[PDB]
Formats: C-alpha cells, sequence, structure tokens
C-alpha cells in the first residue's frame, strides 16, 4: 500500500497473508480474505505459479511473533474457470482456497462480510485497502499491516479515456487514483473494505495497477468486483 498508515492491530480481522515456501523459509506474496473458517478468497493471479502455499491469519507484523497468528496449509485451490493468466484485463481474477483445517475465530480472526449479489457502489464511496504490499513503486514490503483510504471511482468514469478506458470492465471496481495512495505489488488478492449501511464489507479483491507505477494520477487501483461473483462463490463452497 502506497501512501498508507499503519492499521490498528484488530481493525481488519479477516485479512490474511498468503505465503509460499522459498527453500526453507516462507515469503509473503499476496493478501486474501477469510470468508469461511476453512475458505479464503484471493486473486487468481496469486496462485498462477505452482508453489507450496500456506495462509496466516491473525497476522499484523510479518517479521515477528505477535502471539496471535495461526498457520494453516492450503488443501485445494479453485480458480475461476474463465480466468486467463495472459489477460488480467479480461477479469475473473478470483480464486478460492480450501484450508487444510478450520481456523479458530477470535478477536484477531473473523470472517469477512460479503456484499449482496449485484451491489454497485456510488461514485466516491468510502473504502479502505489493506495489505503488506510495497509502500512505494519498486520499493519494499511493509512489515506491519497498512491501510489507505481509497474512495471508489464509478465505472462510467473509470472506463473513460482519461482513466483506464476499455481496460476496465463492469465486473471490476476502481478506487483511488489521486496519485498519492494506492495498492501495490504484494497487496494483490487482498480486500477493499467499503462502508455500507454502517458495516464494512469486502467489495473488491485487489487485481492490478498501472505498468507505469502503483500510485499514478487517473490510474486508480483495480479490483475484482466481489458482488459479481456471489453465486459462483456460494456454488463452490457448498459443493467442495
Ligand atoms: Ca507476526
Amino acid at each position: 500500500v502506497v501512501g498508507g498508515t499503519e492499521a490498528q492491530r484488530n481493525s481488519w480481522p479477516s485479512q490474511i497473508s498468503l505465503q509460499y515456501r522459498s527453500g526453507s523459509s516462507w515469503a509473503h506474496t499476496c493478501g486474501g480474505t477469510l470468508i469461511r473458517q476453512n475458505w479464503v478468497m484471493t486473486a487468481a493471479h496469486c496462485v498462477d505459479r505452482e508453489l507450496t502455499f500456506r495462509v496466516v491469519v491473525g497476522e499484523h507484523n510479518l517479521n515477528q511473533n505477535n502471539g496471535t497468528e495461526q498457520y494453516v496449509g492450503v488443501q485445494k485451490i479453485v480458480v475461476h474457470p474463465y480466468w486467463n493468466t495472459d489477460d488480467v484485463a479480461a477479469g475473473y481474477d478470483i480464486a478460492l482456497l480450501r484450508l487444510a483445517q478450520s481456523v479458530t475465530l477470535n478477536s484477531y480472526v473473523q470472517l469477512g462480510v460479503l456484499p449482496r449479489a449485484g451491489t454497485i457502489l456510488a461514485n466516491n464511496s468510502p473504502c479502505y485497502i489493506t495489505g503488506w504490499g510495497l509502500t512505494r513503486t519498486n520499493g519494499q514490503l511493509a512489515q506491519t499491516l497498512q491501510q489507505a483510504y481509497l474512495p471508489t471511482v464509478d465505472y462510467a468514469i473509470c472506463s473513460s479515456s482519461s482513466y483506464w478506458g476499455s481496460t476496465v470492465k463492469n465486473s471490476m471496481v476502481c478506487a483511488g487514483g489521486d496519485g498519492v495512495r494506492s495498492g501495490c505489488q504484494g497487496d494483490s488478492g487482498g480486500p477493499l473494505h467499503c462502508l455500507v449501511n454502517g458495516q464494512y464489507a469486502v467489495h473488491g479483491v485487489t487485481s492490478f495497477v498501472s505498468r507505469l507505477g502503483c500510485n499514478v494520477t487517473r490510474k486508480p487501483t483495480v479490483f475484482t468486483r466481489v458482488s459479481a461473483y456471489i453465486s459462483w462463490i456460494n456454488n463452490v463452497i457448498a459443493s467442495n
């Protein structure tokens, strides 16, 4: 997260860290959202490479024991059937991970709230992006969870020529673009929490930013619109 601030230790309990094994150590690669005690929602591009993945819940500082973390392996990966690695702009950047075991819920580990199917947010809706991703374009990962206020930019505006143009679809949500705050590498797959009816709900899964850099004016961070995949999500969890 570029231009963010350190999040309170228990502000976003559904946030998870998706890590892969590198030799004899683990490395953070993406964010995600705990949606069931044994299911995690993340971006499909986070699991394109065939590596060994593990999920960490109740995490705050990546480099030190907080005494609240739970480490669980990934048993099965279900990527959306239409996902195409060579065309992230085509959408469908979403995947579900079945955990090897159910995690225990407490003040640091809670399920994320999903929006009702089809819900579209008005322009400039209040949302926050969270993650341990780069704090600057071509920078380094954050040690502690960061958050940044990223109001939404409706489809009409986001798909205009001055912004993303035809690169963005209605199955996506745009947020930010002020040239100061944005998601960045390492935030992928993470949540976009938006306040609706007094409750924070996860409306997006971080998908992509500009090739020119993370925080670029008129190039808001793009997220997979969760509300467009509710039926798919429910079908997978109830089936597997
Ligand atoms: Ca830790």
